C-alpha cells in the first residue's frame, strides 16, 4: 500500500539522518577544539604552550577513538569480528591501561590508580578487545571525574569469574541515564560516550560476559567487566 | 508491507557503509599526523618546535575540510542536499576564490591569476556551492603545480553556457587516470574532485578535464545557460 511503502521509507530515512547527525557532531566537537588551541600555538613564543598542545593531542585521539568505534560497531554487526583467544594477565592488561591513560589524567588533574593482586593471575580472552574496553572505560571515568578526584583500576578472582571494575570519584550517571548508559549515542549532560560504552558491553558480551553500572550522583561510579572462568 | 521496509533499510545501511568508509579513509592520516607531531612538542623544551606545530596546523586544516567533505558527500548521496538558486556575478565569484586562497598559493610559491571578461556578466545558480567548487578545483591546482608555477581562474560564454576554468602549470595528469579523475580516492584528499562533480551535476551541469603529461591542467565546469 501507499501509506506502508511512506511510511517504511520515512523510517529508513530517519534511521540514517540520526546515525550520521550522532557520528558527525562525535566528528565536529573534537575538531572545534584542534581548531581553536593549534591556532594558539601557532602566536605563541613554555607551560601555556604545552597546556595548548595537550589540548589539542587530547582531541585529535578523542577524535581518533570515535572513528575506530564507529568501524569496530560496524564489524561487530556484521558479524565479522571474531576474538583471537590466549592467555592474559590481568595485572599488566590493567598497567597498560593506566600508562596509556596517564597523560590524558594529568590534563584533568586526576589520579589514577591500580588495586590488582598477584592472585588474579591469567585470564583466557581477545588481548586487543579487553586493551580497548578498559581504555574507553578509563577515558569515560576521566570525562566524568573533576580535578583532584580519582580513577581506580581493578580486578578480581571471585565466585567462578574474573571482574574488572573501573572506580570513579566523579559525578555520578543521574538514574534517568543509567538504565541506558550501554546505549549507542547516548544523551549525557557532562558529556557524550558516543559508541565507546555500547563497544564496551559488545566486546565483554563477545567474551562471553557482561557489563554493569554502580552509580550515585554523590558517591562517583564503578563499571565492572564479568567475564567467567572457562573450566 | 515487509519487503518495501527490508529493501527501504538494506538501501539506507548501504549509505552507512560508504560514510563510514569515507570517514575511515579520508580523517585518520591528518589525525595520526596532528597526534605524532602534539607528542614531540609535548616532550620539547624553539626553531624545531616551529617545524612541529606548522605540521599540527597543516594537518588540522586538512582534517577541518576532509570533514566537510565527508558531510556534503553523504548529503549529497542521501539525495538531502537542495540548492539555492540565485542570481551570481561570475567576476566576483572568480576574485573571492583568488583571494580565498591567495595565502596558500604564496606559501607554496605559486602566482594565483584571474582572467575573466565583463562580458560572461550574471549566472545562475547556488553562490556557498559554486564557491566551494572553484575552492576544491584551487587546491587541487596548487598541490599539482611546483614553486615559480601558476593556477589561472578563467571564464567563458560561448555556445549557450558559461565555461569556469582552472589551469595549472603544474605536473600534468597522464591519459589513463583521465577519464576517471572525478571518482573517489582514484590516487591526500580524495572527496574533493568527487565533490565538485556532484555539485555542478547538481546545477544541472558537467565537469571535464583537459591534461598534457608535462604541459599541464585544465579542469572546467560547463554550466549550462
Amino acid at each position: 500500500a501507499l501509506a506502508d511503502r511512506s511510511a517504511a521509507l520515512a523510517e529508513a530515512e530517519r534511521l540514517k539522518r540520526d546515525f550520521v547527525g550522532n557520528v558527525s557532531y562525535e566528528l565536529r566537537t573534537p575538531l572545534t577544539t584542534i581548531i581553536g588551541y593549534s591556532e594558539l600555538l601557532e602566536r605563541a613564543d613554555s607551560e601555556r604552550g604545552r597546556n595548548h598542545v595537550a589540548a589539542v593531542r587530547a582531541a585529535a585521539t578523542q577524535l581518533a577513538r570515535s572513528i575506530d568505534d564507529v568501524l569496530d560497531m560496524a564489524q561487530i554487526d556484521a558479524g565479522e569480528m571474531a576474538l583471537e583467544i590466549e592467555d592474559i594477565r590481568v595485572s599488566d592488561l590493567l598497567l597498560n591501561a593506566q600508562e596509556r591513560a596517564l597523560k590524558d589524567a594529568q590534563l584533568g588533574g586526576v589520579t589514577l590508580a591500580v588495586e590488582c593482586e598477584e592472585d588474579v593471575g591469567l585470564i583466557r580472552g581477545d588481548g586487543k578487545r579487553l586493551a580497548q574496553t578498559l581504555d574507553h572505560l578509563v577515558e569515560n571515568a576521566l570525562r566524568q571525574t573533576p580535578p583532584g578526584g580519582r580513577v581506580t583500576l581493578s580486578a578480581r578472582r571471585a565466585l567462578g569469574e574474573v571482574r574488572l571494575d573501573v572506580s570513579d570519584t566523579g559525578r555520578g550517571v543521574p538514574f534517568h541515564v543509567q538504565a541506558h548508559i550501554f546505549d549507542r549515542f547516548v544523551g549525557r549532560d557532562r558529556g557524550g560516550p558516543g559508541l565507546g560504552l555500547a563497544l564496551v558491553k559488545a566486546l565483554v558480551e563477545l567474551h562471553g560476559g557482561w557489563v554493569a553500572l554502580e552509580s550515585e550522583p554523590g558517591n562517583g561510579s564503578t563499571f565492572t567487566c564479568h567475564l567467567p572462568e572457562t573450566q
